[PDB]
Formats: C-alpha cells, sequence, structure tokens
C-alpha cells in the first residue's frame, strides 16, 4: 500500500512510520514545508502508525533527537515515538478490510488529516489548535499537548485494567477533535476501508 505523506505545515517536520517493532519503509524522513514523501507499507501490516516529529537534529549517520515524537534518537524510526504525538493508525488486510483512525491517546503535536486516496471510505481529521488550547497541566514544556496518562501515570488515565471512563482531560481532546480517539475506551472512530486501499497523511491540512 502507498501512503503519501504531505507536510502542509509552515514548519519542517520529520515524518515517521513504524509498527512498533520495525520501521515501515525507511521509517522516517525530513519534510520541509510543502514536501511530499510516498512510502510503501506491506500488505497485512497490523498496528502501523505514522506521525510527525518536530524541532529535530540529526547527524550524518541519522542519529539525534527531536522534541516531539523522537524514536530513540533515530531519523529512521524503528520504534514508536515519544509523546506527545498525534497518531495516524492503521491495520491493513485484516480479514479483507483495512482499518484507519487518528488517535490523541499519546497526545497531540501536529494537526493531521488521514484519508484514503482510493474509493470506498471516508477520511478522518484532527486539525483543531490543540496545542494552543491545551490545558495548562497537559502542556509539554518540550512542545505539544500531552495526554493525561503520560503526565499523571494513573490506572484511570492509562486504562491499565481495561476499566476506565472519560475524564476531564480526555474530554478536552474529544471536544477539539471528535473524530479522534481521546482515551483507550473511547467510542471508536475507526473507519473501515476496502482491503488494500491507499492513503494520504497530511500534516496541517487546514493551515
Amino acid at each position: 500500500a502507498t501512503f503519501e505523506i504531505v507536510n502542509r505545515c509552515s514548519y519542517t517536520v520529520w515524518a515517521a512510520a513504524s509498527k512498533g517493532d520495525a520501521a515501515l519503509d525507511a521509517g522516517g524522513r525530513q519534510l520541509n514545508s510543502g514536501e511530499s514523501w510516498t512510502i510503501n507499507v506491506e500488505p497485512g501490516t497490523n498496528g502501523g502508525k505514522i506521525w510527525a516529529r518536530t524541532d529535530c537534529y540529526f547527524d550524518d549517520s541519522g542519529s539525534g533527537i527531536c522534541k516531539t515524537g523522537d524514536c530513540g534518537g533515530l531519523l529512521r524510526c524503528k520504534r514508536f515515538g515519544r509523546p506527545p504525538t498525534t497518531l495516524a493508525e492503521f491495520s491493513l488486510n485484516q480479514y479483507g478490510k483495512d482499518y484507519i483512525d487518528i488517535s490523541n491517546i499519546k497526545g497531540f503535536n501536529v494537526p493531521m488529516d488521514f484519508s484514503p486516496t482510493t474509493r470506498g471510505c471516508r477520511g478522518v481529521r484532527c486539525a483543531a489548535d490543540i496545542v494552543g488550547q491545551c490545558p495548562a497541566k497537559l502542556k509539554a514544556p518540550g512542545g505539544g499537548c500531552n495526554d493525561a496518562c503520560t503526565v499523571f501515570q494513573t490506572s484511570e488515565y492509562c486504562c491499565t485494567t481495561g476499566k476506565c471512563g472519560p475524564t476531564e482531560y480526555s474530554r478536552f481532546f474529544k471536544r477539539l477533535c471528535p473524530d479522534a480517539f481521546s482515551y483507550v475506551l473511547d467510542k471508536p472512530t475507526t473507519v473501515t476501508c476496502p482491503g488494500s486501499s491507499n492513503y494520504r497523511v497530511t500534516f496541517c491540512p487546514t493551515a
């Protein structure tokens, strides 16, 4: 499957793509404002994620840091990124269908649209100004809006026991972005697409 990753933000981002235990495609690349990078993701990829990283520095060997979304200091991510990270999430060719969503469960850094480029399903979007509006206690000093699990490490926020409800913090994310997951047990906003659809992830779709 192809995923065109498009940076419409006015700032550079370093796109990242992983399934947690391995890179997807090269795993990461710089995207200046306006650039597009198309990756190939193997059919059947389960639990894939794409995210943006901000304010990164890498040396000539690809090692460095980012303030949001850093994946063990690598340009080429093999592992998921450090929160806060808005997440485009997907599982492909699962009993004949693909499943896509956006999640704020690991916080929010950059607004995104995640849409098919092929027929048969709608896209999802979380493009509100979550960083600007972020509750004071969730603001990450390194940049972005942390989720409450990251900040407070409670069973309730982290949904450790599979027992949790919505919270004052989850509700903030849900108010700003109704179509993204705001906590682990949120009413799902996953979209079912035809198996083997192709996609576009757009950072900063609306400004």
